[PDB]
């Protein structure tokens, strides 16, 4: 096509079924790597391979230029934003906040109106622009056990608006 194209993929049991899939998670996985470079590879891997933990990819040209990497708990409310990059080469020219948009359709559709994110310091901004906050709305009993945590981070939330703003 010559045009971006967002793709929702992920390993529902085994990744080898699909290899186009599986070329593109692994894409991932080293987009990921290189972008959160204090992750470590082995935990990134498992996650984006994990079959309850789905991605937003951004395919160019075959060729992943970043995604979201999330985890849907419907029951509780909110889905937990679990890595957020953009090939740095790709940065800057509105792809971060491109793929943030597409995920928040995305869960309007599935009447999912809460995400959850850990944040390291220098990043904030990027979530603060997408509407996140520090102010966490959504009770702690809701997400205790069964979003990930990370020492030194900060917890963010957004709560999503399904209507659509005219002015
Ligand atoms: C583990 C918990 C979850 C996480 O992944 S936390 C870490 C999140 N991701 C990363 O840090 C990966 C490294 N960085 C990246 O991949 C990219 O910088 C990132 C964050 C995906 C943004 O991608 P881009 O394609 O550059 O996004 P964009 O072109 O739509 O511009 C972003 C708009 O937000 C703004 N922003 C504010 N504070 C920022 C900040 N600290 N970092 C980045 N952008 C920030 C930025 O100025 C831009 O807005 P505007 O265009 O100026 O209006």
């Amino acid at each position: 096509s010559g045009i971006i194209e967002f793709h929702v993929i992920g390993n529902s049991l085994t990744p080898k079924a699909n290899r186009r899939v599986l070329l593109w998670l692994v894409g991932l996985q080293n987009v990921f790597s290189h972008q959160l470079p204090r992750m470590p590879k082995e935990y990134i891997a498992r996650l984006v391979f994990d079959p309850k933990h789905k991605t937003l990819a951004l395919i160019k040209d075959g060729r992943v230029i970043g995604g979201i990497c999330f985890r849907m708990f419907p029951t509780q409310g909110f889905t937990e934003i679990v890595f957020c990059a953009v090939t740095s080469n790709e940065q800057v020219k509105g792809y971060g906040t491109h793929l943030m948009n597409h995920l928040k359709e995305y869960h309007i559709k599935h009447n999912i109106l809460y995400f959850l994110t850990y944040a390291d310091e220098y990043a904030i901004g990027y979530f603060k622009k997408q509407g996140f906050s520090k102010d966490i709305k959504v009770p702690k009993s809701r997400y205790l056990g069964y979003i990930k945590d990370y020492e030194g981070a900060t917890l963010m939330e957004c709560e999503l608006n399904p209507r659509i703003p005219y002015t």
